[PDB]
């Protein structure tokens, strides 16, 4: 089917973007960190989105609530 | 927090927790070939960041 749609987050003075793409090796998630005039990103292949999500729950559960 | 790692194909992801005067942050580095990039996420948005990522995990198929 079509890919999930673009998403955005704002924190402090920077913006985060999430977009989905696909090539011959497959589907991936690009997470960009964009500031007024700086830009860097990471690229996560689909086959490890779950592994990623789990690491995050682990960090979120272990927060000083 | 502890700090973790993960391998996929030709890439390594590292998860490090750091701290400055303003508070705690999580830095996610990507290393492939011999290049590395990273994004850094302050604690105050870990939940929102988790949910957004989780929503993407909810859309996936087979
Ligand atoms: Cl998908």
């Amino acid at each position: 089917g079509d890919l999930p749609e673009e998403r955005h987050m704002k924190v402090d003075n920077k913006n985060f973007y999430f977009d989905i793409g696909q090539n011959n090796r497959g589907v991936y998630m690009r997470i960009s960190e964009v500031k007024n005039n700086f830009r860097t990103s990471i690229t996560i292949p689909e086959k490890c989105w779950i592994r990623f999500r789990d690491i995050f729950n682990d960090y979120c559960e272990k927060m000083k609530k």
